[PDB]
């Protein structure tokens, strides 16, 4: 592993771990090397020739092919205390947090691109059989260049089921209302939740909900000004009753996500400066 990376920077640390900035040896591939200690990892999983590994590993795996939605895994290795994993590292890149952090609401084109982009991520991720479990800004990589935006940290992850789950690892404020009343919510459903939150956070600056009481509540405020379009679909992604909630079908249906650009047209309009 020493012989066949660089190690750079650390880029952050927190409950996942740590992560490092890389360059792959022979290639110069810009890469990025997560730590997590063996201690500290609860989901374990098997890979197909039967070896103990930790299920964000399994996870990676179904999820890491073609489609560039998702930040591939490209390595791991296993160490006495921890496991190391080598992804791909966008370069120049930002995390959706810092970029509302630097820049504050964004324009509505500009959401509507990145939601669009994040939508069909999450949609990859169910579809190969994987649920993430905690979408939010921190956890998109923003490929500055070519205005395209990718998953990151499968770390809370689990394998995408249709009956309940009883167990979470997410980010609270992102989590459902179901969640924190009963300790229970559907994969699917509690995915559009997170993601009726992000659109808030995306064009108001913030996120909505800040105590679990506002959670169970459940009602939204604006305190930025924001489409009566875009404020329909957020209210219905953030609806209390989960079945009333739209399917990813629906939420591309409406008519606030008509036009999007693409990755390229959203990155010379809004990122090149
Ligand atoms: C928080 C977390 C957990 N698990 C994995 C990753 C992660 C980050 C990555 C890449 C792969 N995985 C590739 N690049 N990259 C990265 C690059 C620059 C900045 C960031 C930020 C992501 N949000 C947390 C802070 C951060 F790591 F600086 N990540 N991040």
């Amino acid at each position: 592993l020493e012989s066949q990376y660089q190690v750079g920077p650390l880029l952050g640390s927190g409950g996942f771990g740590s992560v490092y900035s890389g360059i792959r040896v022979s290639d110069n591939l810009p890469v990025a090397i997560k730590h997590v200690e063996k201690d500290r990892i609860s989901d374990w999983g098997e890979l197909p020739n039967g070896t103990r590994v930790p299920m964000e590993v399994v996870l990676l795996k179904k999820v890491s092919s073609g489609f560039s939605g998702v930040i591939r895994l490209l390595d791991w290795f296993e160490r006495p205390d921890s496991f190391v994993l080598i992804l791909e590292r966008p370069e120049p890149v930002q995390d959706l947090f810092d970029f509302i952090t630097e820049r504050g609401a964004l324009q509505e084109e500009l959401a509507r691109s990145f939601f669009w982009q994040v939508l069909e991520a999450v949609r990859h991720c169910h579809n190969c059989g994987v649920l993430h479990r905690d979408i939010k800004d921190e956890n998109i990589l923003i490929d500055l260049n070519r205005g395209e935006l990718k998953l990151i940290d499968f770390g809370s992850g689990a394998l995408l089921k249709d009956t309940v789950y009883t167990d979470f690892d997410g980010t609270r404020v992102y989590s459902p209302p179901e969640w924190i009343r009963y300790h229970r919510y559907h994969g699917r459903s509690a995915a559009v939740w997170s993601l009726g939150i992000l659109l808030y956070d995306m064009v108001c600056g913030d996120i909505p909900f800040e105590h679990d009481e506002e959670i169970i509540r459940g009602q939204v405020f604006f305190r930025q000004r924001v489409s009566s379009e875009c404020q329909h679909l957020i209210r219905w992604c953030l609806a209390l009753r989960p079945s009333d909630r739209p399917t990813f079908e629906e939420i591309q249906n409406h008519p606030w996500m008509q036009d999007v650009l693409l990755p390229q047209e959203t990155a010379e309009i809004h990122l090149h400066s």
